[PDB]
């Protein structure tokens, strides 16, 4: 059967036979029905070449009617082009091969006996076949995979999937919250050895079109594929269809040398022509095609399994989430495609970037974080087109086309759209493919419909709408369009007429946003632009939306959901800063804000922060060289980080659900060390950005002087503008010349002999190794420490000790599905080195694999609450097979093998919960409710909306979050933990396992001399900790669920959700609810303490 199609391959077919042995044949089978169609071809790439060729032959060939519209003359001379060109792909791989089998005399030793097929280099010698004195590629093979690699080559750039969490901090060991910005955006847009390698594996798996063989090695299942792919990269890195660029951690961590390598696929034209059908080699190799778009009636299938996690199924409730989503239908909005094409991307960039892509004008450091951003706006734009140019082809009017987009569950319950430029995950494509519509009458302005207008465009604008009534955002929207505005409204007008843009475009519309500029903003431009000259004034069509917005979503779920003490006034004051109104019926976020309390909890965190500095300033009163020195740390940061709240603000950056506002990450369990190095990194990065801005200001106006330059914007006088400067390096210089350490509990000043001075120019500036460690030294004793010290007294104490014992519980449980998971691999592996058919480097089968997952059943990996599955533990790790899966035939590009496994969580369960049960439990509520909006686009912690459901749908939205705050993650977690400590066997855990585990479990002091019993024990006082906090979180939320609740956390248009509770707590001070609340806590407890007995 197999041996019938590849006969010629060298080597037996036979797992337990003398001489070379084929492990292609032994690895994989025939599939029962067909799925590639170069199966049983001669010479693929010519056969499909050929079915290219022509529509006449692609229809024959895919045994259609009629094939794609878009598949036409010039999209086919294309295909002819990239056909030949994969003729000279095949050429350098069968070049590639000669040198690998003519070199130490390799292949002389193979033909001779030397098992040189199972080497971790030499893997594709198992598809080769004898060729005289030497040997040569299968052609069917070596073809085939050339038509992946090909596919590979069209669509990797915008299939490759968004790296989550995890990947990043396995890619660098630093959680990617804390890494710089350039960065970030760095790997969001290239891919990883690992990445490209495993993509390119797939698909010539895929077009190979077999079925893999559950009781072979992995070292061959996916070790050939993914050494043909590693061969196929190299070649394409020749070609130069591939280029590497490295990255590094100095801008981090200076005592980190080691460097990172990305792979990007280069851009082909935004109108090259094959990118309005990229995917004609898929549709002609596989039966049913995996890359598609998805028009009209063709809707996506549903997922079956979590993304990231094949072991876990996406619950019933999760899975009609998805098909709601997956429903929603998306269309081109024509003016924004239009204005997009006719500012070019040169300009968008311009525009959103530094307003100039001449490097000469850039800080080198600044220049070089503009790289990942500017790529990313660049594949958006491409992608964008690509899409357009396909809808096209289904019809003249591209904003009739229905597009559906395929989503699926993440591993913290996130619906995640595929893909990375999609309308979710691109800004940029956001406005150009909406589901959001509506018809508005627009002929008075004081009509409902003219105020839903007037929101959507002041938020688009950046106006703080959730932060003021609707006639002051009404006032200030208006003033921007009288003044700064002005000017961009008129050149919209113009565009929307003559359909041509000045050459200052980009000019004019910085000009007139300056830091309100993003994409959306253009959208509010465009359309005001035509509502404007609107004929029918009174049904303006438009897909401006208003997007219901989680006011500080992370924080205050995890305050609402995790917190199981008594009720405290602080709790109630700082609760309602995230929309959770007590005993004030009807009560909005718009007017707390306005008339309240117009702090929200970021504020509050950073003024109990300055508490904390301001205690510390006193236990060192005396000491005037500390002062000074915090002193000047704060004076830097207000010159250049005033408002420390980061997060995906930028406009060139993608939307990835990252929370990285420090009071957030600080109780999501980031280390404090860590913390301080990205606010560093957030302070550099704004430094270098100014200097960007001496140079641009020098060349436009050489008279300018250099302080004011660079300082401009906080003075109008030279004087001062000078005394900004001189501050600016004296604290430069006081910051990375005095560093302070702290030494028998207390603070001291010591030299660094590495501060900085000198003539500073802009254009080189820099802050790298002991200085910027020096920075990062203060950061964190003088800032980050304090700033712990207060979010205790921000969030609550209580909620403080739930986030602990949640982190020590699941990192606990990690631990020892970690472990089991190792020792019964590493059995396995004595057990099969008994075997004389099995070598060292083969690995499991997937069937053993699998059997070692399932024995892990008894230790609930899983947490399952009925609605959702979350598995903390899981992951793809290379420390299980701890060894090279293949390498190209020139002993590079090693890959790792990875395999699908449980590893230490860390301190992951605690964003993992208040995720998952949070804004995922809201957003799959607002997908599955009863009168669910519809047309709407949900991106985790906000929500689009079409202008004619704003009230409604804000409404729906404000409900979804009181239902999620019915859960309580805490007792999900102790269900699960308390299964695994009725299973757990610590007498069977590794050392080093145990010292994890009692690092979490114990004290210090305890830990040294921690017996396995001592542990135990310990293991079991966080459980029962779990059941108390479990109770306490159960009862606060049936205690709060009788009293009469506003909630107005999905702000923006005023729309709270009241739960209708009975017990009236109007007209009570916090202090007075909070004790009405505690007493009816303590009625509940008796009652749940009498049931029990009873």
């Amino acid at each position: 059967g197999i041996d019938a199609v590849y006969p010629s391959l060298v080597g037996t077919a036979d797992s337990k036979a003398e001489g070379i042995k084929n492990y292609f044949k032994l690895s994989f089978t025939l599939p029962e029905e067909q799925k590639s169609r170069t199966v049983g071809s001669e010479a693929p790439l010519k056969d499909v070449a050929q079915a290219l060729s022509s529509r006449a032959r692609y229809e024959l060939f895919t045994e259609k009617e009629t094939a794609n519209p878009a598949f036409n003359g010039e999209v086919i001379k294309r295909y002819k082009e990239l056909m030949e060109h994969g003729e000279g792909i095949a050429d350098i791989l069968r070049s590639r091969l000669a040198k690998f089998l003519n070199t130490k005399d390799v292949g002389k030793r193979f033909a001779q006996g030397t098992e040189a097929n199972r080497w971790v280099g030499g893997k594709l010698l198992n598809i080769v076949e004898q060729d005289g004195d030497t040997f040569k590629y299968n052609e069917q093979l070596l073809q085939t995979a050339v038509l992946a690699g090909l596919q590979w080559r069209l669509t990797a750039t915008s299939n490759t999937a968004i790296k989550d969490a995890k990947d990043v901090a396995a890619i660098t060991g630093i959680d990617q919250a804390l890494l710089p910005e350039g960065l970030v955006e760095q790997f969001d847009t290239g891919m990883t050895l690992t990445e490209a390698v495993s993509s390119l594996a797939q698909k010539i798996e895929s077009y190979w079109g077999l079925s893999r063989n559950p009781n072979a090695p992995l070292g061959y299942t996916k070790g050939i594929p993914t050494a043909m792919a590693a061969e196929i990269l190299a070649a394409f890195v020749e070609s130069t269809d591939v280029v590497e660029n490295i990255v590094d951690m100095s801008e981090i961590d200076p005592d980190n040398k080691k460097t990172i390598g990305l792979y990007t696929i280069t851009e082909l034209d935004s109108f090259d022509p094959i990118n309005s059908f990229p995917t004609a080699i898929e549709e002609a190799v596989l039966v049913n095609p995996t890359e598609k778009m998805f028009f009209g009636d063709d809707i996506p299938p549903v997922a079956n399994t979590q993304l990231r996690n094949p072991a876990v199924r996406n619950t019933p409730e999760q899975k009609a989430a998805l098909k709601a989503e997956q429903a929603t239908e998306f269309y081109v909005h024509t003016p924004m495609v239009q204005f997009y094409e006719t500012l070019g991307k040169d300009r968008i960039l311009e525009l959103m970037g530094a307003g100039t892509l001449n490097k000469e004008l850039l800080n080198d450091n600044h220049a070089k974080s503009l790289e990942g951003k500017n790529r990313s706006v660049e594949d958006s734009y491409n992608q964008l087109f690509s899409v357009i140019e396909q809808v096209r082809a289904q019809s003249e009017d591209i904003s009739t086309v229905p597009i559906h987009y395929a989503y699926n569950m993440t591993r913290v319950g996130r619906m995640q759209m595929l893909g990375k430029y999609n309308p979710q995950s691109a800004k940029l494509v956001r406005e150009a493919i909406l589901p959001t519509k509506a018809t508005l009458d627009l002929s008075n302005q004081n009509n409902e419909d003219f105020s839903a207008f007037q929101l959507g465009l002041a938020q688009a604008l950046d106006i703080k709408v959730h932060t003021m009534t609707r006639e002051v955002m009404s006032d200030e929207l208006t003033k921007l369009l009288e003044g700064n505005l002005k000017p961009a409204i008129d050149m919209m007008v113009e565009f929307n007429t003559t359909g041509s843009l000045p050459e200052n475009a980009v000019d004019v519309l910085n000009t007139a946003l300056g830091d309100r500029k993003s994409f959306v903003a253009l959208m509010a431009l465009m359309e005001y632009s035509r509502y404007l000259v609107a004929e029918d004034k009174s049904a303006f069509v438009t897909p401006l939306y208003v997007e219901a917005d989680g006011v500080t979503n992370g924080p205050i779920n995890a305050m609402m959901l995790m917190t199981g003490g008594l009720f405290t006034p602080d709790w109630i004051r700082n609760i309602a800063k995230g929309g959770l109104f007590i005993g004030s019926p009807n009560k909005t976020m718009n007017e707390h804000r306005s008339t309240a309390d117009n702090n929200d909890l970021y504020q509050a965190s950073t003024n109990a922060l300055m508490e904390s500095l301001g205690k510390l300033r006193s236990n060192y009163a005396s000491n005037m060289p500390i002062q000074s020195q915090i002193d000047s740390l704060l004076s830097l940061m207000d010159l250049f980080l005033p408002d420390i709240n980061l997060g995906e603000n930028g406009a060139l950056e993608l939307k990835r659900g990252i929370a990285k506002n420090p009071l957030t990450i600080t109780i999501y369990g980031s280390g404090a060390r860590g913390i301080a190095g990205k606010l560093v990194s957030s302070v550099t990065d704004a430094i270098y950005e100014r200097m960007s801005d001496v140079l641009k200001a020098r060349a436009k106006d050489p008279n300018i002087s250099a302080a004011m330059a660079m300082f401009g914007k906080q003075a109008a006088s030279e004087a001062h503008a000078e005394e900004l400067l001189a501050r600016f390096l004296k604290d430069m210089e006081t910051l990375t010349s005095t560093v302070p350490v702290k030494r028998k509990g207390v603070l001291e000043l010591q030299s660094t002999g590495t501060g900085a001075k000198g003539k500073i120019n802009p254009k080189t500036y820099t802050i790298k190794g002991e200085q910027l460690k020096a920075l990062q030294e203060n950061m964190l004793h003088f800032f980050v420490e304090p700033l712990r010290n207060g979010i205790t007294q921000t969030v609550g104490e209580s909620l403080v000790y739930s986030t602990e014992q949640l982190q020590k519980a699941t990192q606990i449980q990690s631990v020892v599905l970690e472990d089991m998971f190792k020792q019964r691999v590493q059995e396995k592996l004595a057990e099969k080195a008994k075997d004389p058919t099995w070598k060292k480097g083969d690995f499991l089968t997937q069937k053993e694999l699998n059997d070692i997952q399932a024995s892990l059943n008894n230790l609930a990996p899983m947490i399952e609450t009925g609605s959702q599955t979350f598995y903390i533990a899981g992951s793809e790790n290379a420390e299980v097979a701890n060894q090279v899966l293949a390498t190209n035939l020139d002993d590079r590009m090693r890959v790792p093998m990875s395999i699908y496994a449980p590893a230490q969580a860390g301190v992951a369960g605690i964003p993992f919960m208040t995720i998952g049960t949070g804004d995922g439990m809201m957003m799959q509520t607002l997908s599955t409710m009863k009168g669910a909006p519809k047309n709407t686009l949900k991106i985790f912690d906000g929500m689009n909306i079409g202008l004619n459901d704003i009230t409604d749908a804000s409404r729906k939205a404000n409900e979804a979050v009181y239902t999620s705050w019915q859960g309580n993650p805490i007792k999900n977690v102790y269900e699960s933990y308390a299964k695994f400590m009725k299973n757990v066997d610590f007498s069977k855990l590794s050392p080093e396992a145990l010292e994890a585990i009692g690092k979490s479990a114990l004290e210090y002091d305890q830990r040294e001399n921690a017996t396995v019993d001592d542990i135990a024990n310990a293991a079991s006082l966080i459980e029962r900790n779990l059941r108390n906090i479990a109770l306490g979180v159960d009862i606060r939320h049936k205690v709060l669920d009788k009293v009469n609740l506003s909630i107005d956390q999905m702000a923006a248009v005023g729309a709270p959700y009241q739960n209708n509770g009975k017990i009236d707590l109007s007209n009570m001070t916090p202090e007075q609810q909070a004790d009405e609340l505690n007493k009816l806590f303590r009625e509940e407890l008796e009652a749940r303490k009498q049931k029990v007995a009873k």
